[PDB]
């Protein structure tokens, strides 16, 4: 439970409040990415280039089929994993293996549609499966032929058509190696985001989502957070395609979990300028404080959205600091020319008026701050419009038992923190 | 003030000297990015796809217009911010809000040109505003229609034209969501680099700069450093466009500020190989040393260019080390097979001749180093061409009071530094 | 030498074993990237735009030619570097300078083919040099003209052809500045990966490799690891091209070097849930342990592939921990809702049955764990199929002197580790 009045006196001002969300239950859609295109219309001119290409595709997929079959043979049917056959695995790996087995029904439904997939002549098509599920099938290369070669085909000789298609087949191959590289090497454990899958399809993830029945504008939270992901459930070596299953997860709101932002400003210590060291975000669960590493999460207007729960333990001293004992708040000296010197909270302005400019516009007078005063509070008790630095701002009233003051503030120890500095410091401590 | 003679004896060799620059005053140009294209020529074939598209654009921009109006209503007219209405903000946020108000004059000048923007039929066009400012207007989609559909339109049926344009409209939409995503969610505080804006325009930032009156080759320092940035000043929901203001800042040379590079090499300690731990870059201001985090700056041939002043405090022990007391310089043991074992400074070579190969080519003799000697200096007093490792090099003369030696060098404490290692070490220290 | 039985008792389970590889000897191929295209077929319509373009290219390359000549003049002929003329350099810089001199023979062979390069009319061409080496020559722009303008040229007026080509020339220029930016500023020391070079050629690295005589599928280890790189050996300012030399290195298997993965799980301490802090990867050389920073390496199915040898020293306490003294293993408390609670190793399952669900399926009974027990081992001595969490798994037999137990496990000190937390903690330690 954060204590805001004692924190503001060491320059820590209450910022925005966000709620906390984590990935919830799954929902899936099926997709096929074709590696071997339908080249009807250019077959006689491109015969040489196309046969070379097909052989390369086969060599890429054969090792993938072996990896997928190796895992399927370790699961029998809930489903039981053969621990001895698998030998070594993480809990996540074992779970992925079981999931692959469960998805085999969809893989078979897709395989039985092989002819419909092969005979598709449009870059994007939707097929129906025997189990009433839909399948999104894409062949980027066919699109490029339909748009760039066919409309002008009567102007091109076969040598030109052959060379032109060969370059297209080749650049597509490079896009596959880049987007699915890791997934082809480890098809059981690797997941691919929708924005990465779309890099094979000219980067058009909006089209892929539309086929699967979604509007991009309605998926902002899971799309932007990178939570729409797929995995390889099957491959067909001779047909030349990869079967993916794509997840569109729900989000779970975590009860009694609040993420609070803190806004540090500089403060005065007998003529010197200092800043207090606290984490930007603090996670509170009912009553307890913990650390939240938001560099691994997406922060939105109202929510912090994480894939999993990333709460980390907070040190004893930091909890003591945040709960109101300022003698435990480590501070660092400011040496650079800029640092935030004011902030707005609940309509009031907190500022270091010894390092920035504070004036009352109603009276055209300067605002003083004694050297023993750490921060100054600007409210509407005496003046409505203040000049703070290069801006003018109107403020509200102060709520409290009496006039705000920061005349006798207990400060924590000074620190210098860096990788090299800690090395030198800790060595000095143990050497002495 | 760095002491180079005592530092070279622990393997720290003086490297290149750079000056220091930070962002200076702004200069701006106006731009409009059209989301709804001019489709004259295909209107009858694309009617269905185009109407769906326009509705999606409207839904994307409406929330942006609300965010922009919400901030404008908090500023009245210098301009005064309503702190109570805003409630909670950083100093940066308040400044951004005031800036938005100031840019409203340009937003109105652009709005009054709405018909000229809508009736543009070229991918890139320059318009004149009533206030004698120019406006750069782009519509990437129109370019694609002019280049890929119109020249072959007599070969295409309407079903084909409809589908072909639909895919283009859709992929453009995806590029907008990726490039301006964060900016549409927070249009007041988010800034976009020119190389990111250009990702909507086929990645052609040179064309965008040319229209705005600049040559890319003359903007290397601010272009490469990521300092050319824009922000959203207005949107037009029904017209389907975003109005941006793009900054082309001047750079400020910081007086008496010098950034000095240090080049660590290994050295000998009684048969073991050690390296001293110092920061690669040290910032000096007149006489004082501080840390500079160059991972956040662009380092060029002669300058270190930072957006803001990022100087950080340096620890007491590290200052003592760098100023000549080598007993304060922490060292780490070398366990890997490679480490720099020599360096060139002021025409002279410093090397660890117990771990690498040092020979005099003039006499074809080996160069000895006693076990108590930390580093050896190779100069032209005795030999002109030296073999150092696998290279041959000519050297200059040594400037000093007498022969260089490193026979009695006081060394600092040994350390091992990592995240896990510090955890274990600090725990051991407090537990004991 | 890792001690696995005592480590499993604090939740550290043996994971996968990888071998260790580093970059070996070089092999090279030559390439030319043309900046000034062959525009035969559109010369009369594009005259204005083309002349402006050529002037811009000249201005970009002139400074590069000066940097290259400045270094060549410091090397005479093994080759000898002029240390005085160079002044200040790292060992790496001096080596790069010597290498540039050695590559000058190839630069001359390329220059003598200038007319063959200029008269090439296909996007990708292979030329023969007088020294029997091949040269890969690319001109992306020519490809775009051959594919998008010529087939429809009778439908386009000159104004249209002029504008259309101008946009293509301009976007190409932007791609060059992005891909070779750093290389043009520092042509002696900067290296470019093949996937970055290919970003000038529509991202088609498979085509570039094919011309140079390679199959992408056979280069997975060096291609994916980023070890296929080139450097600028020459430029021709008037002709408008950059000459590159591209390296295709062999890999060296490091003898007696093994990289071992560790898999941490949670464990019980009197009702609390804790996890032990160890590095994920440990490098062993014959008998010695060291740290390996794999974030700088590519991890493949069987190998860890690094550019250079990145072994780092390991602390005394961590070695003691890993070699069997568990009182030296620092631990951290779990506060988040998820943590791995089991793992599979050598067919056996290790689990924390106080925090997850453990049951025997053969008898349909729960598996107990006393509060004083740290971890539980699930083997086939009593039950074949276990339920662990939400999965079912079959297990093998335990190899040892008797029944596995973890009743009296000595634990190391508790820690909280973060950047801020260490700052506060170390300050408290020195202040007290
Ligand atoms: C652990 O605590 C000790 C004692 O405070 C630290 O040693 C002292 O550190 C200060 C800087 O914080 C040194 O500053 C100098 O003090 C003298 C006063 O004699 C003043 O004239 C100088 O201008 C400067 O301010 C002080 O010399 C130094 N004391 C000694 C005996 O060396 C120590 O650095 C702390 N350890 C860590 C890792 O922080
Ligand atoms: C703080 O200082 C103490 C005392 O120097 C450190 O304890 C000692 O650390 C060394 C390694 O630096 C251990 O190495 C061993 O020393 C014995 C000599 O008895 C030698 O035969 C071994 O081959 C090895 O070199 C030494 O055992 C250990 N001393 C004790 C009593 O355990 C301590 O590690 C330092 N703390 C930190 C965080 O650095
Ligand atoms: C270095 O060691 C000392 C001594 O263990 C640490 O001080 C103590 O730290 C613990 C937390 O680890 C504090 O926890 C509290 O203990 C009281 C028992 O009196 C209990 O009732 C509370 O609920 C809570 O568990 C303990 O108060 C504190 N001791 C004192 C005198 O303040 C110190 O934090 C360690 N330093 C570092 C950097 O770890
Ligand atoms: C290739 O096949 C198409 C479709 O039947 C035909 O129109 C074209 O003339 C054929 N080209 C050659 C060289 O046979
Ligand atoms: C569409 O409009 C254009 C321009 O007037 C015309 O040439 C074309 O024939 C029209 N197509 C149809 C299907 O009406
Ligand atoms: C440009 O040159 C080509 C090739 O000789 C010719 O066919 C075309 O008509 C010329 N165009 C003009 C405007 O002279």
């Amino acid at each position: 439970s954060l204590h805001y009045d004692s924190l503001s006196k060491v320059g820590i001002i209450k910022g925005l409040t966000y709620n906390y969300k984590i990935k919830g239950s799954p929902s899936t859609k099926l997709m096929v990415v074709k590696l071997i295109p339908n080249i009807d219309g250019v077959r006689n001119c491109t015969q040489k280039q196309f046969d070379e290409y097909k052989n390369l595709v086969k060599n890429v997929l054969e090792p993938v089929k072996l990896a997928l079959n190796a895992m399927l043979d370790n699961v029998k049917s809930g489903a039981i994993m053969a621990g001895v056959a698998l030998g070594v695995a993480t809990a996540a790996t074992v779970t992925a293996g079981i999931a692959l087995h469960r998805s085999n029904e969809n893989a078979q439904a897709i395989a039985n549609m092989k002819n419909a997939i092969q005979n598709t002549n449009e870059a994007v098509k939707q097929l129906q499966l025997a189990n009433k599920q839909t399948l999104a099938v894409i062949d980027t290369i066919r699109g490029e032929i339909n748009n760039n070669i066919i409309p002008v085909i009567n102007q091109l000789s076969c040598d030109t058509i052959g060379l032109s298609v060969g370059i297209k087949l080749t650049q597509y191959y490079s896009e596959i190696l880049t987007a699915f590289g890791p997934a082809l090497q480890n098809p059981v454990n690797t997941r691919i985001t929708i924005q990465a899958i779309s890099s094979v399809f000219n980067r058009n993830f909006d089209e892929l989502l539309k086929i699967m029945g979604y509007t991009s504008g309605d998926l902002y939270e899971i799309l932007h957070s990178g939570l729409i992901r797929g995995n390889i459930i099957d491959v067909d070596v001779e047909a030349g395609y990869i079967a993916l299953e794509i997840e569109f997860p729900n989000l779970t709101l975590v009860p009694n979990a609040v993420v609070q932002e803190l806004m540090p400003i500089s403060y005065n210590v007998d003529g010197d300028e200092w800043v207090t060291l606290v984490p930007r975000f603090v996670l509170t669960r009912t009553t307890l404080l913990s650390n939240i590493d938001t560099s691994r999460c997406t922060v939105t207007e109202s929510s912090v959205i994480c894939d999993n729960d990333y709460a980390l333990p907070m040190s004893y001293e930091l909890i003591g600091c945040l709960q109101g004992d300022t003698s435990k708040c480590a501070r660092e000296k400011v040496v650079s020319s800029y640092v935030p010197r004011f902030a707005l909270s609940d309509g009031l302005v907190y500022a270091n008026c010894l390092n920035t400019i504070c004036r009352c516009m109603d009276t055209d007078t300067p605002i003083s701050q004694s050297l023993g005063t750490t921060v100054s509070l600007l409210d509407n008790k005496k003046c409505l419009v203040y000049q703070v630095g290069d801006i003018l701002i109107s403020v509200g009233s102060y709520l409290g038992e009496g006039e705000y003051s920061a005349d006798n503030v207990e400060l924590g120890p000074p620190v210098v923190i860096d990788k090299i500095d800690i090395g030198n410091q800790l060595a000095g401590i143990n050497q002495t």
